[PDB]
């Protein structure tokens, strides 16, 4: 089996992207950020705290014929941006793009914290990292692609985001069409649950490449590029009037620049990421302080290939029995 589904902007600045999902019987649409750097299937649903929903759609299991409580099981879940929620546990049976798992673990949130109340456009996150960060206990479960993989006519997806565009996420095939050139596989860590892998160096703008070795997490499910202060601050420092702005959280520029492109290295291969992707806009609005889109990873603990730079490639995520990524440009 395969599926197909396009991903589309939350809104004009790519802070994250949503794609719909099929949730039981008969479905109910929800649209859902999927996150290769978790691995849980959460919603908002009829057990959500009535004043923590403000315009998403909800699930409602007892709508559904193919829902059945997992009895005893709870969630709870904290992400690296502080936000978080928790709630309780059904199964059912959830497609993506024509590709259908049943008996998929369904996490009905009860609660949720503020970030995800104020953004209606995300009625969940579906977690495409490995299994073994699944929340749920006492019994953890599978995320759908983990659960999709034997289907599959190959154990992959793919992420092709778009920048200020949809894009598309696909389950079990790669779309030779969606990419030039050849695709660069490099090799994965499943140490710390994430799509873990190594960048050979960097150049900023039209300067010359700089060897160097980057382990960071290949994470749909983060908005930006982090990395280690060094790369950070030889990138801002091409940037007429760029800082880092504590009281802002991060380097900002003035919005009249012109940002130079950053490339990265995959094996002997290079993704450039053009200049215009790393600009996230006025700081509020009306300012023309802009903020951008590669900040230090320094205060994370973990570099993070966000969408900033997922969405200048085509990314197979190889769920090979040894997993491996799969980056190409496009």
């Amino acid at each position: 089996s395969t599926g197909s589904a396009t991903t589309t902007p939350i809104d004009s600045l790519d802070d994250a992207y949503i794609t719909p999902v099929q949730i039981g019987t008969p479905a109910q649409t929800l649209n859902l950020d999927f996150d290769t750097g978790s691995s849980d299937l959460w919603v908002f649903s009829s057990e959500t705290t009535a004043s923590e929903v403000d315009g998403q759609t909800i699930y409602t299991p007892s709508k559904s014929t193919t829902a059945k409580l997992l009895s005893g099981a709870t969630w709870s879940i904290s992400y690296g941006d502080g936000s978080s929620s928790s709630g309780d546990v059904y199964t059912d049976t959830v497609s993506v793009g024509g590709l259908t798992v049943t008996g998929q673990a369904v996490e009905s949130a009860k609660k949720v914290s503020s970030s995800f109340t104020e953004d209606s456009t995300i009625d969940g996150l579906l977690g495409l990292a490995f299994s073994t960060l699944n929340t749920v206990s006492p019994t953890q479960q599978k995320t759908f692609f983990d659960n999709a993989k034997a289907s599959l006519d190959s154990p992959v997806f793919t992420a092709d985001l778009g920048y200020h565009a949809p894009g598309t996420y696909n389950f079990g095939f790669i779309d030779t069409t969606a990419y030039t050139g050849s695709i660069t596989y490099t090799a994965v860590s499943t140490k710390q649950g994430f799509w873990e892998w190594t960048s050979t160096g960097y150049a900023v703008g039209s300067g010359t490449f700089k060897s160097t070795s980057i382990d960071g997490i290949a994470d749909t499910g983060t908005t930006l590029l982090y990395l280690p202060a060094t790369v950070v601050s030889a990138y801002w420092a091409q940037v007429s009037g760029a800082k880092s702005s504590s009281s802002v959280g991060g380097y900002v520029f003035p919005c009249s620049a012109t940002l130079p492109s950053f490339t990265f290295g995959v094996g002997s291969a290079r993704i450039v990421i053009p200049g215009d992707y790393i600009d996230f806009g006025p700081i509020s609005t009306g300012s023309s302080s802009c903020f951008g889109g590669i900040q230090s990873s320094a205060g994370i603990g973990i570099n993070i290939f966000g969408d900033v730079a997922l969405k200048a490639a085509f990314v197979v995520f190889n769920g090979a029995t040894t997993p491996t990524l799969g980056f190409a440009s496009k």
